[PDB]
């Protein structure tokens, strides 16, 4: 077809009311209308800084968004409270919307202490928002205490871009939203955080690996679970495991040579995510991140045909700065990428002929 890349600023750095924008979550809703959410940083900081989530609609797919709207207003004056890192989950069998991010107080990730309290300002809290009418209003818990088994988990925070929902199998309808933790001896680790009745209780699987931090996870063609990780121990490379089951669990974490990443969240979605279990289609993927191994740069979207086995063809959106970055799959069969160019958040649309493979016909 007619190759199509686009892209535009929905937030630049100083405009609109805050210094600093980042950290960007995507998503279409059950209408149509596409969802973009991100920080509002007052003081250009990560938790513990007074943050706020913010979301911005596009009710004409993509091409003109709304204004600015607060999801999780943060507190700069003391007691200072802060929200940050947003992760959409849409639950396409209910029609709700969820936004998982941190709720803050006097402790970041690093710094949080054991404990479930939500009253207690020395832990990194855990909060989902939940929206039943498109995500125009929230209703907002702290769910801290439901998604701490080991009494040893001493912080948490969700993995900032959009969670997936199951289609196939014994647990087809599960909400999966990932999580990174800190245990007991400092380690750094992968978790899963479901919920198998529609987001009325979440639970945490069991955790994985060590060097972990932002994670993401993708459905294969025969419904076994892909997790691909931020390596904190900066190998210079993803780290993937793979899940067979509900009341996850994953097997050993190794280094993916094929996807070379400095340190940094990415994004790993399906292409075609109705397509039936083993099908041709059901085994494309689309994933995006900085492919230089030495900075934030190079952003570049790579396609594999074979559930994450080889990536073919691959693609630069953005040759220079390009930080985080979310996907996803729109209506119109073309894709979505919020991504940080280091100004801000900006939108990008492209289609599956621009990513080309071969110079036809």
């Amino acid at each position: 077809g007619e190759p199509l890349y686009t892209e535009q600023d929905l937030a630049v750095n100083g405009r609109e009311g805050f210094p600093n924008y980042r950290i960007p979550a995507l998503t279409v809703t059950p209408d149509g209308d596409l969802l973009a959410s991100y920080d509002g940083r007052p003081t250009g900081i990560d938790a513990p800084g007074p943050n706020s989530i913010l979301q911005r609609r596009s009710t004409d797919g993509g091409r003109t968004w709304g204004e600015q709207q607060v999801v999780s207003a943060g507190q700069t004056t003391a007691p200072i409270k802060g929200f940050s890192d947003p992760s959409y989950l849409v639950d396409r069998e209910t029609g709700t919307i969820f936004n998982f991010h941190v709720y803050s107080q006097r402790q970041g990730f690093a710094g949080s202490r054991p404990g479930t309290d939500p009253a207690d300002p020395n832990v990194l809290h855990a909060n989902v928002a939940t929206s039943t009418d498109g995500g125009l209003t929230w209703s907002h818990r702290t769910i801290t205490a439901d998604i701490t088994p080991d009494p040893g988990w001493r912080s948490r925070f969700a993995a900032s871009g959009e969670g997936i929902q199951l289609r196939y199998g014994p647990h087809a309808g599960r909400l999966i939203q990932q999580y990174t933790i800190i245990n007991a001896a400092g380690a750094f680790q992968a978790v899963s955080v479901y919920s198998d009745d529609h987001g009325r209780t979440w639970r945490a699987g069991e955790a994985v690996g060590v060097g972990m931090d932002e994670n993401k996870t993708v459905e294969l063609s025969d419904g076994r679970v892909l997790l691909n990780s931020r390596d904190s121990a900066r190998s210079g490379y993803r780290k993937v495991a793979v899940s067979t089951d509900g009341g996850h669990s994953y097997g050993p974490v190794t280094i993916d040579r094929d996807l070379p990443d400095p340190t940094n969240n990415a994004s790993i979605i399906r292409a075609f995510p109705d397509a039936p279990a083993g099908s041709a289609r059901a085994k494309v993927l689309l994933f995006s991140n900085a492919a230089s191994q030495t900075s934030r740069s190079q952003g570049t979207i790579r396609m594999s045909c074979d559930d994450g086995q080889t990536w073919p063809v691959s693609k630069v959106f953005q040759p220079g700065s390009m930080s985080y970055s979310t996907l996803t799959a729109l209506p119109d069969g073309t894709y979505g990428l919020l991504y940080e160019p280091g100004t801000g958040i900006r939108y990008a649309n492209f289609n599956l002929a621009w990513l080309g493979g071969i110079c036809a016909p």
